[PDB]
């Protein structure tokens, strides 16, 4: 694998968006991860609603605004055969009735791939697929208030590992003499948050310590 990977740069990833005060990480995670996929498929860049699987994912497993996983919306897009596109059925942050449309669907999905817990597997992923859903810690006042640099998980992998994001690749910055690599890793707390959004999560740091933990991504 290459010691550099930048999925941003070949335009799979749309810009940075914005979930509100709604527990709707896992929509923009999954979003994110098949926008990528979609983009490579066709070579069509199309940002995709949030809203939709908020409101429709429900008979999937998950709960709107209350939480839920990406791979639950991996599969609502495949029991559904669609999702509408972000400008047809736009964001409001709060869970509305199912107004699914298939005339307006611009996306599909024929299930997911589970990466296995490790960070290697997870690195492979990266570097072969695209932008990969994943699950980080995002509690700490540090990661609230994160503006750049590379961050440091500090209580390892707890038991939540809570906030579903998207690695859209990773890097090192070869300084005085470790590495000292970070997944790069794509928010959904807005461009004024981190740089434009972004966060360079610290990486290859100890065994069972990670970000590994839930990695997915859909297959189209
Ligand atoms: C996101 O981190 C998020 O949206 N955060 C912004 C509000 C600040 C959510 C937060 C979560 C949900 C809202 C209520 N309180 C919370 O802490 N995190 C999740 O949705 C989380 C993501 C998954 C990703 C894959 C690994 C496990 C975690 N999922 C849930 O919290 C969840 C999942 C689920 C499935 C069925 C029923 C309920 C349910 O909750």
């Amino acid at each position: 694998a290459p010691r550099s990977v930048d999925w941003r740069e070949k335009g799979y990833v749309t810009p940075v968006k914005n979930q509100g005060q709604c527990g709707s990480c896992w929509a923009f995670s999954a979003t994110g991860a098949l926008e990528g996929q979609m983009f490579r498929k066709t070579g069509r860049l199309i940002s995709l609603s949030e809203q939709n699987l908020v409101d429709c994912s429900g008979p999937q497993g998950n709960e709107g605004c209350n939480g839920g996983l990406m791979d639950y919306a991996f599969q609502y897009v495949q029991d559904n055969g669609g999702l509408d596109s972000e400008e047809s059925y736009p964001y409001e942050a709060t869970e509305e009735s199912c107004k699914y449309n298939p005339k307006y669907s611009v996306a599909n999905d024929t299930g997911f791939v589970d990466i296995p817990k490790q960070e290697k597997a997870l690195m492979k992923a990266v570097a072969t697929v695209g932008p990969i859903s994943v699950a980080i810690d995002a509690g700490h006042e540090s990661f609230l208030f994160y503006k750049e640099g590379i961050y440091f998980e500090p209580d390892c992998s707890s038991e939540d590992m809570d906030h579903g994001v998207l690695v859209v690749g990773y890097g090192f910055e070869s300084t005085e003499s470790d590495n000292n690599k970070y997944w790069l890793v794509k928010n959904s707390w807005g461009e004024e948050w981190g740089m434009g959004g972004y966060v360079k999560m610290a990486k290859d740091r100890r065994n069972h310590c990670g970000i590994a933990s839930a990695a997915s991504y859909p297959t189209v």
